[PDB]
């Protein structure tokens, strides 16, 4: 069932036709901006992975 | 004029009558405590002397 399977794929992921696999092994995932924060009583370290 | 130097004197200072000079050598002054802050785009760093 194409149907079933085609709705666990994410929203932000627009798939093309083509995928030129040369390889035994794949690292599918996704990039993300995190935005780290480090609170104590003498004060705040903020950082940022982009 | 006893009256015009009396109100030169600071709010907080309570004199009392005696004082037992025994040098050519006086450091007057007040402790306060400080509370310092350092703010920057990484984070605060606070301090206090107290």
């Amino acid at each position: 069932m194409s149907s079933l399977l085609n709705s666990l794929l994410p929203e932000y992921f627009k798939p093309k036709t083509n995928l030129n696999i040369n390889s035994s092994r794949v690292q599918y995932g996704f990039n993300a901006r995190i935005d780290m924060q480090y609170e104590d009583d003498s004060g705040t370290r903020k950082g940022s992975r982009p």
